């Protein structure tokens, strides 16, 4: 608040880094979000929703709004509950900062910031969260998933949304703002990881939307880890091959990303979804070897692990763990 003693921005427009009409307009720019403290929440989240459905794109705005949404339906409009919940807690120490911004007789979006001169919070919140199950495996893979769920909850009779939200069009639309938006992600997962308290059957669609979800985009290095640990009379090892001399460094780094995983507890099945802290680390493409030991106890159940490639330079290693794995059944099944 005041004059930019440090000299950063200054050298920034001497040397042609931020463009001069930047800050010579007729503004340049701990991420704040403003809470709009309104008395009509409702009506206002009404504007919110028709807003996304006709496409503008709020950009800055969109964590507001997507706060009020959630706010509304999830809070019942009670900022005081909302502003000391755990949802925002966890945010704040993520670097948001929350900022109350009390609003009286605001009739249109405008008044609070277009093409917004030119269906309920519940029903939008839980139409979102169809995306999470798939969102990060990729567009067609996440729609596809998203029509298929609407098929569902239709053929049990639990949620109808319109079918306006149903084009690829808004489809598109609503899976570029999740793919973008880390806090529509993180308290529709907060709300659906834990008991939420009512009869609105649009919590029971997101609970199970999380559900789905869980694992996301670390499925494939999850069977990885089944089909390399390996059940015992004595417990649970890790496959004998996996401790080979030339599989060590690969171990030790899967030991290692797994861990860090592991430091983020009930997020830990989120982490993909909401890009936290190492989980870029635990991509399967890194630990060929394991993959390959993986894939071959799986062939030898007759079995597949769907997103495994083995490449020729790990295949001979594939063949062993299969040969290994046909050994330890007929060394079982004789004992019978």
């Amino acid at each position: 608040p005041g004059p930019e003693l440090s000299g950063w921005i200054s050298e920034q427009l001497m040397t042609g880094r931020i463009p001069v009409s930047d800050i010579f307009c007729d503004y340049a720019s701990q991420r704040v979000i403003p809470v709009y403290q309104v008395n009509n929440l409702e009506e206002i989240c009404q504007l919110i929703i028709q807003a996304f459905e006709a496409g503008v794109d709020f950009q800055e705005s969109a964590d507001s709004f997507l706060l009020m949404l959630c706010l509304h339906h999830a809070y019942q409009g009670d900022y005081k509950l909302f502003l000391e919940s755990g949802a925002v807690k966890y945010l704040e120490g993520h670097g948001f900062r929350f900022e109350v911004k009390k609003r009286d007789g605001v009739k249109r979006l405008e008044e609070l910031l277009r093409t917004l001169a030119a269906a309920n919070a519940g029903q939008f919140l839980s139409f979102a969260s169809l995306f999470l199950p798939k969102l990060v495996v990729g567009e067609k893979a996440c729609l596809e998933k998203v029509q298929r769920q609407i098929q569902v909850h239709a053929e049990q009779g639990l949620i109808q949304y319109p079918t306006a939200w149903q084009s690829v069009g808004h489809m598109m639309v609503i899976f570029r703002l999740m793919r973008t938006n880390f806090l529509i992600k993180f308290l529709l997962i907060h709300q659906g990881m834990h008991m939420v308290a009512g009869h609105d059957a649009n919590d029971a669609v997101i609970s199970n939307s999380v559900a789905q979800a869980r694992f996301s985009g670390l499925l494939i290095v999850k069977t990885v880890l089944d089909h390399i640990l390996q059940k015992t009379e004595r417990g649970v090892r890790l496959h004998p091959l996996a401790r080979t001399a030339k599989v060590k460094n690969e171990v030790n780094s899967f030991k290692a990303a797994l861990s860090s995983l592991a430091k983020h507890g009930e997020y830990a099945p989120f982490a993909r979804l909401l890009n936290l802290s190492g989980v870029n680390n635990l991509e399967h493409g890194l630990f060929p070897q394991l993959s390959a030991i993986a894939l071959g106890v799986a062939t030898a159940h007759g079995s597949t692990l769907a997103g495994v490639n083995v490449g020729e330079q790990y295949q001979q290693l594939r063949e062993a763990a299969t040969e290994a794995e046909k050994q330890l059944q007929q060394y079982a099944e004789s004992r019978e």
